[PDB]
């Protein structure tokens, strides 16, 4: 069943582990950079763009 009562990312702990280390250093990406992560964890550009779009939108504090 494709229905769920909580938001949930269709990704692995092995695969979010290296994604966390690029999100912590820059909050965005460029076309030239998308293709590096896409070759190094085997995802499409659509999936990477969206992942970096919505990780911003969960984290509303960054100023102290």
């Amino acid at each position: 069943g494709a229905m769920e009562k909580r938001p949930r990312t269709a990704f692995s702990s092995e695969q979010l582990a290296r994604l966390k280390r690029e999100f912590n250093e820059n909050r965005y990406l460029t076309e030239r950079r998308r293709q590096q992560l896409s070759s190094e964890l085997g995802l499409n550009e659509a999936q990477i763009k969206i992942w970096f779009q919505n990780e911003r939108a969960k984290i509303k504090k960054s100023g102290s």
